[PDB]
DNA sequence: CGTACACCTGATAATGGAGGATACC
DNA sequence: GGTATCCTCCATTAT
DNA sequence: CAGGTGTACG
């Protein structure tokens, strides 16, 4: 387990796992008829709770860490004042690079409006609803019916987004990457199974450009599409690239969260493979046991 | 024998919401 | 009253 | 996120 936090790592992690949300709830007690709330949220498996704790401390002890689902916890900041004072200045200096950036810049604009209390104003609210419409899944049915006049504000959409620091990658992969160990059944290998190591990152196709630039950035790998939908894998299967490129990279720029343990086990598997012990029965069982302990606690 | 890119599919916690209660001015 | 935050729970799909 | 397979190639 690893919870040392660096700004760029946090940004990578938030690009992987965070959400910038705007809620506009109907409620007769508010003059406009609507309550406007802005929320910054990161949800993880409960095995990474310690990571949410380091994140809270990273952001000045602000926010709340709460049970989200069956085996997950949420870290959330929902105080307008608090979002403006620390969250915005952080992400203005250390900018997101995925499509999450677009949600961020919209979310930032609603906060600018909330800062001058324009959300408590009919025209202010309409402008916020226009913003909400281009954030995440956009307008609810109830909001669309309540403001059927409103033109979504254009989704900003950046240009060549280029990996800003090695720690960014560290954080990003700590969220949406994986270090895979496979045992493939083989008829040519004496021992009956091929030990294969795979480094992989998964992301929605809308971030194809970023995904493609990982091939230059790391000097290896390739992209594939999931035939079942819009979802891309950056993948390294070449064991020379794993040892010469990926393993050294994440030895310097460290995985955060419980996935650090997994990278460490994956490395041990790579050592057994380096020494060629994976083609003996004992080395194969060593990998099976390292393989089964992985992603646990 | 052994490896590696192209292709395949399962699991489930995230992704991104929601509703009700209460604090605060 | 008006407004701002806390607290608990969830269905579909990006991991 | 994660576990596999088919098969060309040295
Ligand atoms: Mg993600
Ligand atoms: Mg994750
Ligand atoms: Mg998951």
């Amino acid at each position: 387990e690893n919870s040392k936090l660096n700004p760029w790592a946090v940004v990578g992690f938030i690009d992987a796992e965070g959400s910038f949300m705007v809620r506009v709830r109907k409620n007769s007690k508010y003059k406009t008829g609507w309550l406007v709330v802005a929320i910054f949220s990161v949800t993880v498996d409960k095995k990474d709770l310690f990571l949410l704790e380091s994140l809270k401390t990273f952001f000045g002890g602000l926010g709340s860490i709460k049970k989200s689902g069956n085996s997950t916890f949420s870290y959330r900041i929902e105080s307008s004042e608090q979002l403006t004072k620390i969250i915005l200045p952080f992400f203005d200096k250390y900018s997101l690079i995925t499509e999450a950036l677009g949600d961020y810049l919209l979310f930032k604009k609603v906060l600018e409006l909330m800062g001058t209390k324009e959300h408590l104003t009919q025209r202010g609210l309409e402008k916020i609803v226009s913003l909400k419409a281009s954030i995440n899944k956009g307008l609810s049915e109830e909001l669309q019916a309540a403001f059927p006049q409103c033109v979504p504000t254009p989704r900003p959409e950046i240009n060549n987004k280029n990996i800003p620091d090695p720690f960014w990658l560290a954080g990003f992969v700590s969220g949406d990457g994986s270090f895979k160990s496979i045992l493939k059944k083989s008829e040519s290998i004496k021992v009956g199974f091929q030990s294969i190591l795979v480094f992989q990152i998964t992301q929605h196709a809308r971030d194809v450009k970023l995904m493609e630039s990982l091939i230059s950035y790391l000097g290896c790998g390739f992209i594939e599409k999931d035939s079942r939908g819009p979802w891309l894998y950056y993948t390294v299967t070449n064991f020379s690239d794993i040892q010469g490129k990926i393993i050294p990279f994440f030895h310097q720029y460290k995985i955060i969260g419980s996935k650090y343990g997994d990278y460490q086990d994956w490395c041990k598997i790579a050592l057994i493979m380096q020494n060629k012990n994976h083609l003996t029965p004992e080395g194969l069982n060593e990998i099976r046991a390292l393989k089964g302990g992985m992603n646990k606690g």
